[PDB]
């Protein structure tokens, strides 16, 4: 049941921590952050060539952030492969640690201050996010098995809490073409090599047999089929990872109990969405759109619902309608009681969203933490 002692389950819509031996249960949210580079070249999350990597953890939780979401790549997940970014003077502890090893040594301290950890194979490789899990060169298998292998390894730290399969599975071409064309994600479409709620159920099986006492985070698509994107006026303007339209009919099959459903939501620093138009409603019509992409999957269907990534630059170098989007977006969440979450990012150096901290990774912006920080209460 558990390696660690410590199994986590979703009862209702919400996740709880359960200690097997004493029997005790407490449901849990996660007020989470994105910190991300072992995705990337680098090998290591970014900023440690300006910070002491305890330092942010530190920061981390002096804000009121509990839980870490951490992109991964595969290699970074390889023994043996080399970080680059490090500023050793700053870092002492880290040299001669391989990509691997300074992963496990920020899971433990994360752990050491009660902050929870989830698990993102954010890229097959370490440039770019692939449309599908798997690529000419790295099949299916392949994927699972380092999955397997991820979950063997990180399933021994009491604070990881499971596994979010594949970072915005999405489309590389237009509908109607993108449904067969096999280079993208669908959902509901019945090829089991693109669909990707099909694949979560293959993927996730596999994690549970080795990792019994996990969660499953299972992300949207960007389209899904036909028949549902053309069901609702913005079908076809969801975002990568953000399209959870096709749960409704097409539920992903996996135990209920272990299962997280996380979509990605954005605002207009990431794309001029019609819908952020004053013309069509801005920012009044955005809680039904919503509700329509994702939030129906908790209000209606009762599943858990822990929103993956959102962010934006809130007003500071991108479009100032950011900070009506954010803002209302919080409303909304608090309203409807969404209170889990990993914002994007804790780093700066996220080309259309910047982070919490500024470009000198150590100062956070005020205003944007100020309405974050309504979630947290």
């Amino acid at each position: 049941q558990t390696p660690t002692g410590i199994y986590y389950e979703v009862r209702g819509d919400t996740i709880y921590m359960i200690n097997v031996t004493s029997g005790e249960e407490t449901p849990i949210h996660l007020f989470g952050v994105n910190w991300f580079g072992f995705e990337t070249p680098n090998h290591v999350v970014h900023g440690l060539w300006k910070r002491n990597w305890e330092d942010m953890l530190l920061q981390i939780k002096s804000l009121g952030f509990n839980a870490i979401r951490l992109p991964f790549c595969t290699e970074s997940v390889k023994p043996g492969t080399q970080p680059i970014g490090i500023d050793y003077s700053k870092n002492p502890d880290l040299r001669g640690l391989d990509s691997l090893q300074i992963m496990e040594k920020i899971i433990k301290k994360a752990g050491d201050l009660g902050i929870f950890v989830l698990l993102d194979y954010h890229r097959i490789g370490c440039t770019h996010i692939e449309p599908l899990w798997y690529t000419e060169d790295f099949s299916e298998e392949d994927f699972i098995n380092t999955w397997i292998e991820v979950a063997k390894r990180f399933g021994k730290y009491w604070n990881v809490i499971g596994a979010d399969l594949k970072n915005e599975p999405h489309s590389v071409t237009s509908p109607p073409a993108a449904y067969t064309d096999g280079t993208g994600a669908t959902w509901g479409m019945g090829n089991p090599a693109t669909d990707w709620n099909l694949a979560a159920e293959r993927i996730g099986k596999a994690i549970l047999k080795v990792a019994p006492h996990w969660l499953i985070f299972v992300e949207g698509t960007q389209f899904t089929n036909p028949k549902t994107d053309s069901s609702y006026k913005w079908g076809y303007n969801a975002w990568w990872g953000g399209n959870l339209m096709a749960v409704k009919d097409y539920p992903v099959n996996l135990p209920k109990n272990k299962l997280v459903y996380s979509p990605h939501v954005y605002g207009p620093d990431v794309y001029n969405q019609p819908y952020f138009g004053p013309a069509k409603g801005f920012p009044d019509n955005l809680p039904d759109i919503w509700y329509h992409h994702f939030g129906y999957v908790k209000l209606e269907l009762g599943y858990s619902v822990v929103i993956g990534e959102f962010g934006g630059k809130y007003g500071h170098g991108g479009d100032p309608r950011d900070v009506i989007w954010q803002n209302k977006l919080v409303d909304w969440m608090i309203e409807n009681k969404f209170c889990d979450f990993f914002y994007w990012s804790w780093n700066p150096d996220s080309g259309d969203t910047g982070g919490i901290l500024q470009d000198d990774w150590t100062t956070i912006w005020e205003d944007k933490y100020n309405n974050l920080k309504r979630l947290m209460d």
